[PDB]
């Protein structure tokens, strides 16, 4: 039958449609307007996007890994990261200050916002205290501690070169490299892809591909006007421009990954939906770094570093600082109720609190927290290291 989800299929690829529309006729919208429609055509195309990814993931898993469609599942964050970048080297101004901005956003909100509800809403719905993670997460732990290392030496030299980018593009490839030869967990399907799994096998990939050449080409005529739509509203009401760059915009780029996620966890499936997110975590803490940055010197036709002046340096270390005490918190491979709670408190109070002297406050307690946990579970920091021993010489 599969009536009900190819009903669903219709419904949301039809969200599209309002933008769709608008730009084939040429039609200028207002500026809120424009970022509502623009906006809704690309978590519409997100969410086909995922759909097909992981028809794709249950058709051929040697191909799809679970990392990979955890960076399919962010494709939104990428384009509108990638449009500042690309204005960045392009054009210049503040678009040098957005591209970092929005980057710091897009993993703080992640963690702060996006690990701390799934973590509560899966704490009522398992009736518990406590979220376990799978043995396979000392893998995405290791880079993270990498990456966050990493990224400390950002804010020191006050830029981001073009060999950063190497390294932060090397990290993701030999993670996504290594996550190949993990053993994966069997791939549910539900809903779309599962009437999608139904279809005939050149007519199911055919399907998938048309969804992904759909949704990828909504999406890039969508990011844009979105981007500027958003900009120019905050700029007509009283609101700083990187309000919106921050917190605004990444919330409508990860607002159909988290939605992926709650939905999970409701069919009990919560260490899986937690492996995403935290999957999701490495790639923008890694590959999302590196893409902008490379934009940054591509969009300019010049071999060129991506500046960090006082403001981004200081996201950027409260961005890595967050990131420290997330590695911390998975160490034990469980996420339990004060480390949620801390995450969600800790996140806020910099957002409620404005100011120089909170970023830094917050940066130092990061930190601090960090450093006992990091001390007394160092077995688990060392077991995180032989899991990618082992995953080497696998073969
Ligand atoms: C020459 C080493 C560069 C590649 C390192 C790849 C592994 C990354 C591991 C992270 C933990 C150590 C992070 C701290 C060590 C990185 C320092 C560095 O090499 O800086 C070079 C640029 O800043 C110029
Ligand atoms: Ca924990």
């Amino acid at each position: 039958d599969f009536t009900k989800e190819k009903f669903q299929l219709l419904a949301i690829s039809s969200l599209t449609l309002p933008w769709l529309i608008s730009l084939a006729f040429n039609y200028h919208h207002p500026a809120l307007t424009q970022t509502l429609l623009s906006g809704l055509a690309v978590v519409s195309a997100s969410f086909l996007i995922s759909w097909a990814a992981e028809t794709a993931e249950m058709d051929v898993p040697r191909s799809f890994s679970l990392a990979i469609v955890a960076l399919l599942a962010v494709l939104p964050e990428y384009a509108v990261d990638g449009y500042f970048a690309w204005k960045a080297g392009s054009v210049g101004g503040e678009y040098v200050h957005y591209a970092t901005a929005n980057m710091t956003g897009a993993n703080r909100l992640l963690i702060g916002i996006g690990w701390s509800l799934v973590a509560f809403i899966a704490f009522r719905t398992l009736k518990s205290k406590e979220v376990e993670l799978d043995d396979g997460i000392r893998l995405e732990i290791f880079f993270l501690f990498l990456a966050t290392l990493y990224a400390f030496t950002l804010p020191l030299k006050g830029h981001i070169s073009p060999f950063d980018a190497l390294v932060f593009v090397s990290l993701y490839a030999i993670y996504i490299y290594l996550s190949t030869k993990a053993e994966r967990e069997e791939v549910e399907v539900g809903g779309v892809p599962a009437y999608l799994c139904s279809l005939k096998t050149e007519t199911r990939r055919l399907s998938v591909v048309v969804l992904f050449l759909f949704a990828g080409f909504t999406i890039l005529m969508s990011v844009e006007a979105f981007s500027e739509g958003l900009l120019e509203t905050a700029r007509i009401a009283g609101i700083d421009e990187f309000l919106a760059v921050q917190w605004i915009a990444p919330l409508a780029s990860e607002s159909p990954e988290l939605i992926v996620a709650i939905y999970f966890v409701r069919r009990f499936r919560v260490s899986a939906s937690m492996n995403a997110l935290i999957s999701s975590k490495v790639n923008q803490w890694t590959l999302l770094i590196g893409t902008i940055a490379i934009i940054y010197s591509i969009s300019a036709f010049k071999l060129q570093s991506l500046p960090l002046d006082a403001r981004q340096s200081e996201e950027v270390l409260l961005t890595a600082a967050q990131s420290l005490f997330a590695v911390a918190i998975l160490l034990d491979l469980k996420i339990s109720w004060k480390e949620a709670s801390a995450l969600f408190l800790l996140f806020i109070v910099q957002l409620l609190f404005p100011g120089v002297e909170v970023r830094y406050i917050i940066s130092a307690i990061y930190i601090i927290l960090s450093l006992p946990i990091l001390f007394a579970k160092r077995k688990e920091i060392v077991e995180s290291f032989r899991t990618v021993k082992r995953l080497i010489s696998l073969e």
